[PDB]
């Protein structure tokens, strides 16, 4: 077409509204993601067990983000017995402090 003025104005309008809808997808995907985690933990862990990777997770939300993967992957296999108790995430965390700690 011409790409006078006007037309390059119309493309980037839509080019505009383009990535507008392209952020609102990531943001909803992502939301998405996080409240799948969230109604998995609330399965999976006890309250009292999810209560203390929450207080974790305010300080440290790196190495609580990798522990809540792990143990969905765990549930996932038949590897630890569901729900997960205070006692046995206790037990994963001395554990994990076995890094030297």
């Amino acid at each position: 077409n011409s790409y006078d003025d006007e037309e390059l104005e119309e493309l980037l309008r839509r080019k505009a509204a383009q990535e507008q809808k392209r952020i609102e997808e990531e943001r909803k995907r992502k939301a998405e993601l996080e409240s799948q985690k969230e109604s998995i933990m609330r399965v999976i862990l006890t309250p009292e067990a999810r209560q203390r990777l929450t207080n974790i997770k305010l300080v440290k939300p790196e190495f609580a983000e990798s522990l809540e993967n792990q143990l969905i992957a765990l549930a996932q296999s038949g590897r630890i017995k569901i729900p997960i108790t205070d006692e046995e995430l206790k037990q994963i965390l001395e554990q994990i402090s076995q890094q030297n700690r």
